């Protein structure tokens, strides 16, 4: 019954870039084929005079064979005619990192406690999406309050992946 089109899916109404800045801390992950963030995973948003998005994150990643390592990553988000929707260009730090360029949506947010992130790398051929990812970011660390936590698995039920986060600890290892 669901409509799991991507182009049916809402996102942020007149999504302000300022107010989004700062510090969120991922607490939850829908993860994508292949390599991913694995835990860790800070993200700070900024916004310059000229109106351009960019972030930085910081996460654990486990490079195959079970080498663990603090992966450093930069952001820069292009606009589009949806003020909540972006491409990203993405890299690391370092050369050997994942770099690569993925739509970024900001499906909802508060600005002063959570917000949804979602992604499609690919489409499905009936216009859903083949190999999505989205973040759950919380401004507090420890985690958000039961409002918005009601609000965030609405979300999660809007975008079809409700059954397919997992939590994300923060435990130092950067
Ligand atoms: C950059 C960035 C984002 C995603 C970064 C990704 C997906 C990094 C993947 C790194 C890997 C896979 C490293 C292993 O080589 C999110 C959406 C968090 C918003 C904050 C800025
Ligand atoms: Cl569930």
């Amino acid at each position: 019954e669901r409509d799991c089109r991507v182009s049916s899916f809402r996102v942020k109404e007149n999504f302000d870039k300022a107010r989004f800045s700062g510090t969120w801390y991922a607490m939850a992950k829908k993860d994508p084929e292949g390599l991913f963030l694995q835990d860790n995973i800070v993200a700070e948003f900024s916004v310059d005079e000229t109106g351009q998005m960019s972030a930085t994150a910081k996460g654990r990643v486990r490079l195959l064979n079970n080498w663990d390592v603090c992966a450093d990553m930069v952001g820069t988000f292009t606009d589009t005619e949806d003020p909540a929707k972006f491409k990203m260009k993405y890299w690391g730090v370092a050369s050997f990192l994942q770099k690569g360029n993925d739509d970024h949506w900001i499906v909802d947010t508060d600005y002063d406690t959570y917000a949804v992130q979602y992604s499609c790398r690919l489409l499905n051929l009936d216009g859903t999406c083949a190999d999505s990812y989205s973040f759950v970011f919380s401004r507090d660390p420890n985690g958000l309050p039961p409002e918005a936590q009601k609000i965030v698995r609405q979300r999660q039920e809007e975008l079809c992946l409700a059954r397919q986060y997992r939590l994300i600890v923060h435990n130092g290892y950067c």
